[PDB]
DNA sequence: TTCCAATGACAGCCGC
DNA sequence: GCGGCTGTCATTG
């Protein structure tokens, strides 16, 4: 039967716990967090409504031992074990010691050091297991895991004691959701009992698919790279970000002002019907669809479809992009500016990283604005700032697919271009537009981007006509060149797809594996669609892996190197200079790192050498390295 | 439904 | 009238 024994009732009773709790080599915790320095428990960072109230300690069966973290007011508290006396032995119990293996469990693990570390004032170190992680390992196109799923799948004879607890079916910890009626302390003594025998079960399944090395050496160190990155934040500056919102809007109203002088009338940017009434019934234009690719011909022939598209552009980086930032931006004293705390999201089809609230990978390119005949460049990426005497790093692997590719269909003709040919979409954008490599815009490479990524991963005649602007059966001669010219990657899609078939599945570099039971389908769609996502997930997951290495092998060099504190919390959950490379953003083949002008020699090393060795491939792995006042304005280091 | 992956606002519809 | 669902359309990699 359920017990909760609560530890700190009694000194006695307290020391038997901390000794056996010493001994175990494997227990789960899960905090326990309640709505409203005080004496009832640690305030969390972003609400004044709740608090960590304690946190329970699961190593088997269905006993949760719960550890109270109020000064005053289950029996009551033993007065001679101190608030400061049970964080002494928490953090004695939660920190490593040498040559001693032991594994914390924890539901949504990077939440939970997080609010440890600035609420409590602990730094978890130890081996960490998230049932999530393993779940997504399990299956990467299943749902995200909520603690009910997690029991439905791996323990559904334990389903009654989530009987009443709704929340437990929300993605939040059921601890860590303090809008329940349900106590802090019951609350995490069920979360603790349910993780800790869910997450044997979860490890007999990682261990029978194969995936207890990958789970434990890449996924979960990602994870804990990820919880430094969700901890620093990235800095961000709300002038450079308003005067930008200004020349926007500006553009906005003399668009607008413009589009209804054309139309006659008013008409919502926001609506197709609307957009559809005035460019076909009202101008009579040839064609009913509004679509980018559709008002891309139509610009040739009247101004408003070319004012329709710049509208949309502009209105998605004011509302999607400066509204959400400018809302987002939260002041951090130590470094005396602002910065925003994105949220990381590891449970993708293809295991590469994203973020929300706000997803700043998102955050557009450089673009131009002209208005009175003057240019004016919007780049939205020069909001984001290093600490005052920092720099911004970012390390981009170069081509890293396409190398991939290359190792993987020994393809002679791609690893020359690679070698020692200049940039493969600059020659794409070179012959088609009839130029030499040098006269290619940004927004021009990246069109022949899409173009040689498209034809690559399955992409039609149909399509690449739109996208090139010619007839389907030119785009299909240029199919068939693209084709002939690289026969070793066209054998390799067969041989995948041949492979997909018999298997239900393709595996990555590291040994995890996507089901695509579309492969077998007898609808041409979804069996081409399924075809095509075993060509990309084998190659795009490959790439997510070899980052994940690259990350994790980073943070281990960053932290000998380390005199000083592994994040900017470290520093808030402490309560003398700022030292090191601090870990701000991902962006698939790209690390940005914020880092001490004293440092950013050592730290461009380390950073460039360690991803170079990340893997060992046929070809080798590129990096180029850029320095910089801001995100938009990085200029190549030579390291 | 014919490049893949991702987040997320927003019309418009309908069952409740 | 409200909330969920389902495309549309945006941007990034
Ligand atoms: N299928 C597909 N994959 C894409 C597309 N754009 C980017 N990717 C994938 C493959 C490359 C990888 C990184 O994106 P980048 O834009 O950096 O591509 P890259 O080849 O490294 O280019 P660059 O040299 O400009 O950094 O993301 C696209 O349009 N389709
Ligand atoms: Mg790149």
């Amino acid at each position: 039967s359920l017990s909760i024994i609560d530890v700190a009732s009694d000194q006695n009773l307290f020391q038997t716990f901390i000794k056996e709790w010493r001994c175990k080599k494997r227990f789960s915790i899960s905090l326990a967090c309640e709505k409203i320095i005080r004496d009832d428990g640690f305030p969390i960072k972003g609400c004044d409504d709740t608090l960590v109230v304690g946190l329970a300690v699961c190593w088997g069966g269905r006993d949760a031992y719960y550890f109270s973290l109020q000064k005053e007011q289950p029996p009551s508290l033993d007065p001679s074990l101190t608030l400061k006396d049970r964080m002494w032995y928490l953090q004695s119990c939660l920190r490593k010691e040498s040559d001693k293996e032991c594994s914390v469990v924890i539901y949504d693990f990077i939440q939970s050091y997080k609010i440890l570390l600035l609420s409590c004032g602990i730094s978890l170190e130890q081996s960490y297991e998230d049932p999530k992680v393993a779940c997504w390992l399990l299956d990467p196109d299943s749902q995200e895991p909520t603690l009910h799923s997690i029991v439905t799948s791996f323990l559904p004879h334990e389903l009654p004691l989530l009987e009443g607890m709704e929340t437990s079916q929300g993605i939040q910890s059921l601890g860590l959701n303090a809008g329940s009626e349900h106590s802090g302390r019951y609350r995490a003594s069920v979360e603790s009992i349910l993780i800790f025998n869910s997450m044997n079960q979860l490890n007999s399944l990682l261990q029978k698919e194969n995936l207890q090395d990958v789970f434990r050496k890449v996924e979960m160190p990602s994870q804990y790279c990820l919880a430094l990155l969700e901890l620093n934040g990235i800095g961000f500056s709300t002038a450079e970000c308003e005067s930008q919102k200004h020349i926007m809007q500006a553009k906005l109203d003399a668009i607008e002002t413009q589009a209804y002088q054309l139309a006659g009338h008013s008409f919502s940017f926001t609506s197709s019907d609307d957009i559809a009434e005035v460019l076909f019934l009202e101008l009579k234009l040839p064609p009913f669809s509004t679509s980018k690719d559709v008002l891309n011909k139509l610009k040739a022939l009247h101004p408003l479809p070319g004012l329709i598209l710049e509208w949309r552009r502009i209105t998605n980086a004011i509302t999607k992009v400066v509204f959400p930032l400018q809302r987002e931006k939260c002041l951090n004293p130590f470094l005396g500016m602002e910065r925003i705390y994105p949220v990381s999201q590891s449970h993708t089809a293809t295991g590469r990283i994203t973020f929300t609230e706000p997803n700043i990978q998102n955050v557009p390119r450089d673009f131009e604005i002209k208005m009175g005949g003057m240019p004016f460049s919007i780049s939205m990426r020069h909001a984001f700032v290093p600490f005052p005497g920092g720099s911004i790093l970012a390390a981009d692997y170069s081509q890293l697919e396409l190398r991939i590719l290359a190792h993987l269909s020994h393809d002679r003709r791609l690893i020359q271009v690679l070698n020692t040919g200049a940039d493969v979409f600059r020659s794409i954008a070179a012959e088609w537009k009839m130029i030499e490599p040098e006269s290619v815009g940004d927004d021009l490479r990246q069109q022949a981007k899409q173009i040689c990524y498209g034809i690559i991963y399955g992409m039609g005649a149909k399509s690449l006509g739109e996208q090139m602007g010619i007839k389907e059966n030119d785009a299909a001669c240029y199919i068939d060149s693209f084709k002939s010219r690289y026969t070793g990657i066209n054998q390799f899609m067969t041989e995948t797809v041949k492979n997909c078939k018999r298997d239900g599945f393709v595996q990555t570099i590291l040994g995890r594996r996507r089901y695509l039971p579309g492969i077998k389908d007898n609808n041409p769609y979804r069996k081409a669609h399924a075809e095509r996502q075993a060509i990309n997930t084998i190659v795009q997951g490959s790439a997510a892996d070899i980052v994940k290495i690259a990350t994790v092998n980073i943070q281990k060099q960053l932290e000998t190197f380390h005199s000083t504190f592994k994040s900017h919390g470290h520093r808030e959950g402490m309560l003398c200079p700022i030292r090191g490379g601090f870990f701000i953003l991902q962006l698939h083949d790209e690390l940005l790192y914020e880092v001490a002008e004293e440092d950013v020699v050592q730290v461009a090393q380390i950073v460039k050498n360690e991803m170079e060795s990340a893997v060992k491939l046929s070809v080798k792995l590129k990096v180029k390295v850029k320095i910089g006042a801001s995100w938009g304005e990085l200029k190549d280091f030579d390291v």
